[PDB]
């Protein structure tokens, strides 16, 4: 029904990707019987220029006011130079910390006309669906202390550091999404070794109990690598800590080759979110309309599942996103079947074109 | 030249594969011709057995009096019950730290007739060669504070705890490496987080000057791990420290399906050092002689190269190696060409042959 969004476009590609998004959002909400109020506001570079700040004061107030927040991306080569205070990406990873954001959850699904584009044998990628969920907030990157100590400084530390209820939150929040998924879930932890990843798997041990029909299984980080490359069409849901997974979602994010497809998207407790697709702001092609809308697309969808449980129009975009590559539509960047490379605009058509008869 | 090597073979298929490494070697030092005096030391299961501990006092004499250590495997089912203090396992960590082995090198290096066992295609995979060099004695793994405190006990923390040297230490070696191969050096961090990753972008950054003739390169840890799938074959010596590594390496261990053949070395300050099948025991098979023998043979052709210098004798076993899978020669889990499947022995009479 009725819902409120707070579109960013941001830098580079991110307003012509972002339009795509819209349009097509509109095009299934109207068609399914919902309403929906957008409301802009400036993020990055483009808000470093007429605010002075890439994450500027309005702007939250435009968040914390909505529901959802649609992000595109953020950088370029002007700012490229500025401060470090004063940056693109500065504003990004601000408003993820002003929104409380913990868990970013990483959806990689294979597509038949792309798998040509796989590092990994057709064997291995093909039929692959998982999503990995990294924790956000704790870790070695947040740890205290991190410092040189000497005499000389001839010595330094770094921290991991969590509390029982970062991890139960987001292994929490895994479990519910193995729930709603194909409901089993891996927990990824180094337990042979750290004492944190002996209180997580005690913890994902705990909360198993309270969803009696997810298959728990644990695996450590070392081997969970090796599964992503030899068998990924194993997993289903992967929840692990900070660091493993800022890796684990980057190499998961290779096996597919399908990049500038792929959406993101960034939950915490309740159901606000935001979505953004992977891929950068790639500056050096804005203008050109050779943005691939659908990593933003699919990005998209992920909000109507997660953030308003409207799983039709979700699966009905993704479905879509599906057809209109086998016809052998695609703009350039992915490398389909037999071929038939258009433009941003001509793709985003044909996807209400699928979404309405 | 003179060298004492101790043999600590292990349990499972160990002694079986530890038995074609001698062969080959005892022939292979009768290339230039050198005296080899071998010393069996037990390790593991072995040592549990008639001895109490997984790691004899007797058996650190041993390798203490040798110039390098051949090691198969340790882990059997029949000791897996009883307590973590006493277990197989323990003997060899400590075998580890007592001999001050603080560089894990693991080069990875495809071969043109087994790449249908890689998951990867083989414009991906092929022309594959390099190592990667793991620190290992810094890090999460060995670093205080770590326990759970606060209230109720709800918080945990690791410490991610370096030196100056110990950082230093295993950029040299990893520079030396890469003087003698295609003199290339990626070196891997997390420099836009982690302060220990910043010293040791620095660390790196000095150590550069000592080796002019190397292109020394900078990786942070998640980019090198997709590109280990996406482009390996850029790669020719790569180091990191500690935990990146163990991360790094068990990745690089898959895009070749030629488990049953990576060879690593555990080195240090001088030319000292441990050598080994990166495998396990496969205690399953032990005894059914079908094990594959080419881990643990690559591993003592490392010996001799790391260890004494003889860039030949060591090469002349690699291309020996080669040349036995060239002709359709396999032990079973090696998915060769129309290939022929022969027992532990036979292969290594294989090779004992093309060795002349």
């Amino acid at each position: 029904m009725k819902m409120k969004l707070a579109v960013l476009p941001g830098d580079g590609i991110g307003p012509e990707v972002m339009d795509a998004a819209i349009r097509v959002l509109k095009t299934v909400l109207d068609n399914d019987g919902h309403e929906a109020v957008f409301e802009n506001a400036l993020i990055g570079g483009a808000a470093i220029d007429e605010a002075g700040t890439p994450l500027p004061e309005e702007t939250l107030d435009i968040c914390r006011r909505s529901d959802a927040i649609l992000l595109g991306a953020v950088g370029g080569p002007k700012w490229d130079h500025n401060p470090a205070s004063l940056r693109p990406e500065k504003g990004l990873l601000g408003l993820r910390k002003e929104m409380g954001l913990f868990a970013n959850l990483r959806p990689v699904k294979a597509y038949a006309t792309l798998l040509n584009a796989s590092p990994l044998k057709r064997e291995r990628v093909e039929n692959v669906d998982l999503v990995i969920v990294r924790e956000l907030t704790g870790g070695l990157y947040f740890g205290r202390p991190s410092e040189r100590r000497g005499p000389g400084e001839n010595e330094v530390v770094d921290t991991l550091a969590y509390t029982r209820e970062e991890i139960e939150r987001i292994i929490e929040k895994a479990f519910q999404l193995a729930q709603i998924r194909r409901k089993k879930l891996a927990s990824v932890d180094k337990a042979n070794v750290l004492e944190s990843s002996r209180m997580w798997r005690e913890i994902a041990e705990e909360t198993a109990k309270k969803y009696p029909d997810v298959e728990l299984s644990h695996m450590l980080v070392d081997s969970t690598a090796m599964q992503l490359i030899a068998n990924p069409g194993q997993f289903d849901v992967i929840v692990t800590e900070n660091m493993f997974g800022d890796i684990l979602s980057d190499l998961a994010s290779v096996i597919t080759g399908s990049l500038g497809m792929l959406p993101s998207a960034s939950l915490r407790s309740d159901r606000f979110g935001m979505y953004e697709p992977v891929h950068g702001s790639a500056p050096d092609i804005a203008g050109q309309g050779k943005a691939n809308p659908l990593g933003t697309v699919l990005s998209a969808a992920l909000m109507l599942r997660y953030s308003f449980g409207l799983e039709k129009e979700a699966a009905a975009i993704e479905k879509a996103v599906d057809d209109v590559l086998q016809d052998g539509y695609c703009t350039g960047d992915l490398q389909v079947a037999n071929g038939k490379v258009v433009s941003t605009i001509e793709l985003t058509d044909r996807l209400i074109e699928k979404l309405n008869n």
